[PDB]
């Protein structure tokens, strides 16, 4: 006897500003770090970038009309900081705020709840130039000024807010793997920038309690739950290390204001632990979120990794299956193909039960409500003549994950909503346009913008029926 | 680089009153539930009982002398409730208090730290007769009065106190499996008596803060960390359920004062959740321990168990390897032999890495210091000519486990000490005398009581050398 989805369950879809808006230099918008980075040769798939993306900036009315047709209860989007402060921390660009005001008014006029993401990796380039952006404590008050600007302008109309989207990704990709701006490969700098982002997160949550006393706020963590390969004790210990280093390192700080101790000591032993200032722990412990935001796509299985073992592996950014290779931390753990699940063409594991496990782990460890801020299937789509897209593979993926959400709710996890990535097709920062996630196909590819026309996929009508039945009919 | 064991690490050994003392009816001692239960035919191995045990009650001076020869830093023993209150409540028996006074003086006069366990399974039969012992809230104030009596008489000389030893064992065995007093097979009653035991533990810890303000106290949990069989999502989920149901169910209450929510929901859905009265949560959440006590012998590997699957299985009280079979809870998990570790003749997993994992899990989840109150190998010993007991198998087990403790300490776990089970051979209620745990052989078996003379085993001299080098030489 499964519990039903609660009556006000937030059935949503999501996007991010750099990935969907376009209009990169219009109406006073400044450069973001992604404007600059993506135009460096070799940084993005086929040199794709967000100059135009899918032009949501100009076409938001058509897109919101499609959301209304679907019956979306919630739409999660991010605000482009460089539209609001073109130089990051100077005078406000009113035309920038006005875009998001028009967007929010469009959502509310169709009965859709806005979910505002403050930060989706696009800090203005001017802050990188002035002081290195997230690597400097100066960003704490600059991010707070920006957050409070949005809180005051939109807090009367927006109840649900996300602070940092996938801090573990934009920090580790920007400072350990060098795949995001600023392109650094330095573990000491990574953990320093990470600590500053933790403090910025806490500061803005503190501010939120003053400026939006009846709102709900949380970070959105890129959560891949770890599995041991088998019951060999060394592999279970590898799993303990992996879960703590990859997941508790972030979520313990979000929930408890404390880093986990075994991980801290391993970094201390390598001279990698971040610099801690007086007041840091007090701020991190005082900023309790209303929920843990969860971006979930796949689990990760790990096994023992000797001290001279595997480090950085090969990442699949082309969609040729089976091209990724194991990665890990020497002495702690390394990843291994999970033989009991299938994978996508980008080698992401398809593990709906892993979402139930992840939701249970967060509830069991932190007792926090969860907002699923991202989940979806990135795959090639074929436009068939007559403007038909039969993405049964995407329906099957979403269906099985939504079913496991219902089992977690029945277990006692307080799930507040589910936001599918993505509403329309959009730019994947590192994979181009052909790794599509949308309910709505956009007619363009990596070589041509074509006409950017919106075409409803079969998954569009499937999710429409999920929402109409409140998830009773999947 | 391994860290050294800290300078004041408590190198110890342990026993339990009913298993070691004898003198079951001397100096006004009342009958305990074990006095009565072990005399019923078929309850214990070959009808062995603790009428004489190894007669430590009359030979404690000899046993403490052997401790001083070995160089024990600490000795963990339990106090017999029926020696102190033959009735459970009512008049204190001064000759009962006087025995533990003489014991504690003997330990202190040889520079050995006493660790007093308040309760090891032997509630006076009178309380079982009057109101069902642990199934009644009356036991909360009666246990408290007993504990406070011990705090007042010995608080000045005893710093380390253990409240309930293996609450999960004497509750589950006594009310689910029917193998311990009172021999019940009723899960509803088990969870009621468990809840009262939780309240009793909390009340005594609160009293402890008043009466022994400079002491350290905690429960000692029988911890078998759970492993998933493999990375099949359904088997990881079985591991989440097993770890929560078998371990978090107790340790979450000890550390946070809360039951885990999914396990609670499962029990409530079966009409098995305990009765909560006003003020239960407040008391349980106020009673933070100074440490988590850990009795570790083995890990458990689990796998998926369908709704129509395995329940209770066969236990090995014989010593014939391969007799035990799988057990579990239908729909949640069932146990499976771990193909990657060896096992004893009683089918217990030999998994020293499992101890490090369990220590890491407790530190990672609760951030508590750990006192390892029990660890040992139960095996057959042969007395060879020349008073030689070559228990190399026992040395091998202990050495590997101590080595993993050192790695846990190096990882950052705060391990306060290590109490091997047991100092002398003693009585196993369900396994008899031939499953020996001691550093010191005791001359008796299940048939012949002989003279009970003490003989130092090879492992006695090994551990003497461990303590002498503070663990540098294993
Ligand atoms: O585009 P990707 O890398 O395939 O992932 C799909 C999406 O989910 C997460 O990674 C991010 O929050 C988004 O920026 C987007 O990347």
């Amino acid at each position: 006897h499964l519990k039903p989805f609660p009556p006000e369950f937030l059935w949503g879809a999501a996007s991010a500003a750099y990935q969907v808006e376009g209009a990169w230099n219009e109406d006073g918008k400044g450069l973001s770090v992604w404007d600059v980075f993506a135009k460096q040769p070799g940084r993005t798939f086929k040199g794709t970038n967000g100059d135009v993306a899918v032009d949501h900036y100009h076409r938001y009315q058509e897109d919101v009309a499609l959301m209304a047709e679907m019956g979306l209860k919630a739409y999660r989007f991010s605000v482009s900081w460089s539209r609001v402060f073109p130089d990051g921390n100077g005078a406000v660009n009113e035309k920038g705020l006005d875009f998001y005001d028009r967007l929010i008014e469009e959502l509310r006029n169709h009965g859709i709840e806005p979910i505002v993401t403050l930060y989706h990796w696009d800090v203005p380039q001017a802050l990188m130039d002035a002081y290195g952006a997230w690597e400097s404590r100066r960003i704490i008050d600059d991010f707070d000024r920006y957050a409070v600007t949005l809180f005051q302008r939109f807090g009367d109309r927006v109840k649900y807010w996300v602070t940092l989207n996938e801090q573990n990704i934009f920090i580790s990709f920007g400072y350990r793997l060098g795949l995001h701006p600023p392109g650094v490969k330095d573990m000491k700098r990574m953990y320093e920038a990470n600590h500053i982002a933790n403090l910025a997160n806490a500061k803005v949550i503190q501010s939120f309690r003053h400026y939006v006393p009846d709102g709900k706020i949380g970070p959105s963590f890129a959560y891949s739950p770890m599995y041991p390969y088998d019951s060999r004790p060394e592999n279970v210990l590898a799993f303990e290390n992996a879960e703590e280093f990859q997941n508790h390192w972030w979520m313990d700080v979000y929930a408890w204001g404390m880093y986990p101790q075994a991980a801290w000591n391993y970094l201390e032993s390598q001279g990698l632990e971040p610099t801690v200032a007086p007041g840091d722990w007090e701020l991190l412990q005082a900023a309790k979120p209303d929920f843990m935001g969860v971006n979930y796509y796949q689990t990760t299985t790990v096994e023992h990794n000797p001290p001279d073992g595997v480090g950085e592996g090969v990442m699949n950014t082309t969609g040729k299956k089976g091209t990724s290779t194991s990665s890990g931390i020497p002495g702690l753990f390394k990843t291994v193909r999970n033989p009991h699940v299938d994978t996508t063409n980008w080698d992401w594991a398809i593990d709906p039960v892993g979402l139930r496990i992840g939701l249970r782990r967060i509830a069991n460890r932190y007792q926090l409500p969860i907002l699923i801020t991202e989940n979806g299937l990135g795959e090639f789509d074929t436009l068939e003549p007559g403007d038909i897209v039969n993405d049964d593979y995407r329906i099957d993926y979403l269906r099985r994950h939504v079913q496991e959400i219902q089992r977690a709710i029945t277990d006692g996890v307080d799930v507040l909503g589910y936001c599918a990535w993505s509403f329309t097709d959009l730019l994947s920062a590192l994979n181009g346009y052909q790794k599509r996630y949308g309910f709505v196909y956009v007619n363009r590819d990596d070589e041509s913008e074509k006409d950017l026309r919106r075409i409803k996929k079969k998954s569009f009508y499937w999710y429409q029926r999920v929402i109409e039945t409140n998830g009773a009919e999947l």
